[PDB]
């Protein structure tokens, strides 16, 4: 498999478990530090990064009734400049730029307790597809599906329903939605980290997924596997292969990667394109840092980049 070696430039450092890279509607850059701890207890943070200086600013340190969060993945909303954050302890949160947040759900549409979330992806219809590799949210004792298959998938809809769309995953992780050229969502990709698999479903509608299939195979027998992911403008899927020193590039049809991107570190965690550019910001857990490198083309527009009132 051809491997390219682009130049990685340092963005910022010392962010415990640097994850969920995201750009808001103003182009501000955010990162989550899920692994920050205070006396052995979770105390995860959401930070704003000044891209010019590398200076970090913690805007939110989520806690619900004393239970600190483990914010791990982000998506920026379209109709309002707010971040939807997958939290390993708190579930789904919505964080404002002023640093205030709200817990979206303690239970799903079926009255079942909410599970801790890791990453999420907004489709062009505004529905949020979330991976929930953790067990029940706080106050429940923290558990994660790295060994046992109790990881679930959710779809937080436009009409506010938190629907569990699938279950029994061994650590569902990165997630992305594939759209038709006209903008219609039709395929969901779910990373199952330890099994070195990328799963796909046909999106038949809001919170409606069918035909579960092993879509792609992640290289290596190392500990880790597919973590964060994102599509480029040509619908190639870039996946951070945690523990492999690479980011895998899958073609529109999946299967085996058609190219690999060597990172000057072994643990790429997540990635995100800077709107309107070929720049990919990459988080990694070896040095707990953020880097950026130039990909071959622009990234696929995120939900926050689309227009509610666009004519075209
Ligand atoms: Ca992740
Ligand atoms: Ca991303």
């Amino acid at each position: 498999i051809p491997v390219i070696e682009p130049l990685f430039t340092k963005v910022t450092e010392d962010i415990p478990g640097a994850e969920g890279p995201v750009f808001d509607k103003n182009g501000d850059f955010y990162i989550v530090a899920p692994e920050v701890e205070v006396n052995g207890k979770p105390a995860g943070e959401i930070l704003r990064i000044d891209l010019k200086t590398g200076k970090k600013t913690v805007i939110c340190k989520p806690e619900v009734n004393g239970y600190g969060g483990i914010p791990a993945g982000c998506q920026c909303d379209r109709d309002a400049n707010q971040l939807f954050v997958a939290d390993m302890r708190l579930g789904l949160l919505v964080v404002q730029t002023d640093g205030t947040f709200e817990e979206i759900a303690k239970k799903d549409s079926e009255g079942r307790r909410m599970q801790g979330c890791n990453d999420c992806a907004f489709d062009y219809e505004g529905n949020l597809w979330i991976t929930a590799p953790a067990g029940e949210v706080a106050p429940a004792d923290y558990t994660r599906s790295m060994q046992e298959k109790f990881g679930s998938i959710y779809c937080f809809t436009t009409d506010g329903q938190m629907i569990q769309v699938d279950t029994a995953f061994q650590f569902p992780n990165g997630i992305a939605v594939r759209h038709m050229n006209d903008g219609r969502p039709y395929q969901l990709i779910v990373a199952e980290t330890p099994t070195k698999k990328l799963w796909s479903y046909d999106i038949k509608g809001p919170a409606k997924i069918e035909n579960k299939k092993v879509w792609g195979h992640i290289p290596g027998t190392h500990e880790g596997g597919a973590d964060g992911m994102d599509f480029d403008e040509d619908n190639n899927l870039l996946v951070a292969n945690f523990g492999s020193s690479h980011i895998e590039v899958f073609g529109p049809d999946g299967g085996q990667p058609k190219m690999r991107i060597r990172c000057p570190f072994e643990k790429p965690s997540n990635l995100h394109f800077k709107p309107q550019t070929k720049t990919i910001f990459v988080t990694e857990h070896e040095n707990n840092a953020v880097w950026k490198f130039e990909w071959q083309r622009n990234g696929k527009k995120q939900y926050c980049e689309t227009l509610k009132f666009g004519i075209f």
